[PDB]
């Protein structure tokens, strides 16, 4: 496919604003429709996931308009995604060769637990991702992911309007047929507001809860909450002076300690690029995905930037997520002039390993515009008590949220998004096919499981977060209890069986394993003990012993019960095939390698001989994954065979669950 510069030239020809060039790609037009089946408030990642899944699940059934107040896809924190997300992307027709042009490769998760009372001592827990011929995970710049999903939605009969705001004072939401009158303005100042007559409103306004806040007060969990402060830094080509052994930039890295933890996410940034040019680049990529262009014949990220007149750089996202019962000195003016900056630099110097780590990185000023060198957000976790009602439902952050740790926000939160997408077809048809009272009663009944799932989901995620935090207070509990149980309970068993039809059902059964009983039992034992030790104290060694022995005793039984075959000793660097801790074990599979030219992390797979980021050829060797323990030629062939194409929808297969097998 020859590249076209349609939007770049349209924008220039008409001096189009950012919002106007984007909205000109809508099937129905750049202006709003008079009516629609579904109106989605907010085009963050979840609003777009919802609209894409709803149209893909049953094409040509619902008219869907997404209203987004930003003039173009705006900055968002929340950059790390997991295999279920990539699988969703692949099921929507975008595989790894194309996604990697836009996003950074993610090969698993890694944890380093810093001893507070013995500065310099640390332990680690490291896992891998998957071979390049299996799947990938992604580190995504959210203005790019939300552009990608805007264009893809527009190419699948979904209208998305940037630069338009839902007016929640004049909007009417009712439960009788198409009782909704959604008021859409360009802002408070707008004299000319429009109304979209519609059947169903979806509140996807994230943490702002713009609609469902009118139905219930925000709810907070007992005990401490968290704050976060973060910034953006260079990404070093040479990672070898990072002060942690065997550190790899293509993991989502977690630096953990009693007060909380630090995330480290390497990802490419497109900031500085005109929006019309990016529309042309994304559109070209989708046409190449449509055509099935092989990876080596697809232009590299940097080449795309040259072709479409874009800006491209490598950056590292680095942030603290700490408890809000931490004591700070009254005067922090020595560490900067903004609170976010102050508390960031103050926390770094409290840990020599953090200061040594941070000394590998250079701060970027105002990557996302003025005022964005530093970010702070306080009191992270919350839940919406009411997430549906006559004429409306909520998805994503608007339902609740906990913490960045293990990235439940996108990857678990998309269970609500995709389930709501699937449910939307009968909800709209019910209202079109029955009188008002019975329709409303049948819709209420249909949504009871969605309400119950949401109700119980956030508290389970909150207990998961506290479980990990309290264990982060000791360099044995962190890797050997918290991380071990999260990975055993939450690994995505039978993900290769998921398809568009089963995705929502599978996703709502995952919950990162936080519903698994033996998980919750160990989590409660640890929280009940550690929460009684004041934060500024070290856990007594006897408490660690007792919790470690308890965790391992529950573990051996739960592991035996699991009927899922898994080369555990190849996935977790510190553990054997039965998930026993092994003090000196370092053997593990190797799926990735760093480009000698640009520093970007690459997947090893024989049909990708060039860097997908800069286009430089590696030697014809390499590119061979290292399986340790080894795999035969046949065993490796059978592995990639299962992950090629997703199974067609079989209405009689039962769904196999991601969680471990129950005991007899
Ligand atoms: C510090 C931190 C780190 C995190 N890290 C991760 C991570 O690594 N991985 C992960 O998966 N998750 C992470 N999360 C969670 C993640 O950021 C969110 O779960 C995710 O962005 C939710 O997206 P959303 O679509 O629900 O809402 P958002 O992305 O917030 O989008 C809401 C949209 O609604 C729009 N809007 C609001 N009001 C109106 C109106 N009246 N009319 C029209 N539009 C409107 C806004 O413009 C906005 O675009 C993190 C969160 C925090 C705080
Ligand atoms: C299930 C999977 C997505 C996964 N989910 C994790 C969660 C936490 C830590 C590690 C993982 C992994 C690594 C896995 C294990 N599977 C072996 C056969 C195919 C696959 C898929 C992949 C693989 O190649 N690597
Ligand atoms: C298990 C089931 C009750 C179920 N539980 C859900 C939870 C959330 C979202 C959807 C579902 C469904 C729909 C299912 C999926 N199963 C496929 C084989 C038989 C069955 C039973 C039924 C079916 O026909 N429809
Ligand atoms: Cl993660
Ligand atoms: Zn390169």
């Amino acid at each position: 496919p020859t590249p076209k510069y349609t939007f770049t030239e349209r924008a220039a020809a008409g001096n189009l604003s950012d919002a106007e060039i984007l909205n000109s790609n809508n099937p129905t037009g750049s202006e709003l429709p008079d009516e629609s089946d579904v109106v989605v408030g907010g085009a963050g990642i979840h609003g777009l996931i919802y609209a894409l899944h709803a149209s893909k699940y049953k094409p040509n059934n619902l008219k869907i308009s997404v209203i987004e107040k930003n003039t173009r896809p705006g900055y968002k924190i929340g950059e790390s995604t997991l295999p279920i997300f990539y699988t969703w992307c692949k099921l929507h027709g975008i595989s790894a060769a194309y996604l990697l042009r836009l996003f950074g490769l993610k090969d698993g998760l890694s944890f380093y637990f810093l001893d507070r009372e013995n500065q310099g001592q640390y332990t680690d827990f490291s896992s891998v991702g998957a071979p390049g011929l299996v799947l990938a995970s992604l580190q995504i710049e959210r203005p790019m992911s939300e552009l990608l999903f805007t264009i893809l939605a527009q190419r699948n009969g979904v209208n998305v309007y940037h630069g338009r705001e839902v007016d929640f004072k004049s909007t009417v939401v009712q439960g009788g047929g198409q009782g909704n009158k959604i008021a859409v303005s360009r802002g408070k100042y707008d004299s000319t507001p429009k109304t979209i007559d519609s059947a169903l409103f979806v509140d996807a306004t994230g943490r702002f809860r713009q609609f469902c806040s009118k139905k219930a007060p925000r709810h907070r969990f007992d005990g401490w909450n968290c704050n976060a402060f973060w910034g953006y830094f260079t990404a070093p080509k040479d990672e070898s002076k990072i002060p942690f052994d065997l550190y790899e930039g293509d993991h989502t890295n977690h630096l953990c300690f009693p007060e909380g933890w630090v995330w480290v996410i390497r990802l490419p940034s497109w900031e500085g690029s005109p929006i019309a040019n990016l529309m042309d680049m994304v559109t070209y990529i989708l046409e190449c995905a449509d055509a099935g262009v092989p990876g080596d014949e697809l232009p590299s990220s940097e080449e795309l930037a040259r072709m479409f007149g874009l800006k491209f750089q490598w950056v590292t996202s680095i942030g603290f997520a700490v408890r809000n019962d931490v004591k700070y000195p009254e005067d922090l003016s020595a560490y900067g002039t903004r609170e976010a900056e102050q508390k960031f630099n103050y926390f770094v110097q409290k840990y020599e390993l953090l200061q040594q780590f941070m000394s590998n990185f250079e701060l970027i000023e105002n990557l996302y515009g003025p005022g964005t060198t530093w970010f702070i957000r306080k009191t992270l976790a919350y839940q919406s008590p009411v997430v549906s009602g006559p004429g409306w439902l909520a998805i994503g952050d608007a339902c609740g949220f906990t913490n960045p740790l293990y990235s439940p926000g996108i990857n678990v939160g998309m269970s609500t998004s995709t389930w709501a997408a699937q449910l939307s077809h009968p909800i709209v048809e019910i209202g079109k096919s029955a009188p008002a009272d019975a329709a409303e009663s049948s819709i209420r009944k249909l949504l009871v499981p969605y309400d119950d799932y949401c109700k119980s989901l956030v508290p389970a995620l909150e207990q998961m977060n506290r479980f990990n935090y309290v264990c982060y207070r000791d360099t044995r509990l962190g890797p050997q209890v918290a991380c071990l149980w999260q990975f055993f309970a939450g690994i995505e068993r039978y993900l290769s069986d998921v398809n568009i039809e089963t995705f929502a059902h599978y996703a709502i059964k995952w919950v990162w394993g936080a519903m698994v009983p033996e998980y919750q039992q160990v989590a409660q034992k640890c929280i009940e003990h550690i929460e009684t030790v004041p934060l500024d104290e070290r856990l007594p060694d006897a408490m660690v012993d007792e919790l470690l022995a308890f965790s391992n005793r529950i573990k051996s039984a739960a592991v035996a019960a699991d009927d899922f075959s898994l080369r555990w000793d190849a996935i977790l660097r510190s553990f054997d095939r039965s998930l026993n801790f092994v003090e000196g074990k370092t053997s593990r599979d190797i799926y990735t390698r760093q480009c000698s030219g640009c520093g970007a992390w690459l997947q090893l797979r024989p049909d990708w001989k060039k860097c997908h980021s800069c286009g430089l050829l590696g030697t014809e060797p390499q590119t061979a994954v290292t399986f340790d323990p080894p795999l035969t030629a046949e065993e490796e062939a059978l592995l990639y065979a299962a992950w090629n194409t997703a199974p067609k929808y079989d209405p009689s297969k039962e769904l196999k669950l991601p969680t471990p097998t129950r005991p007899a």
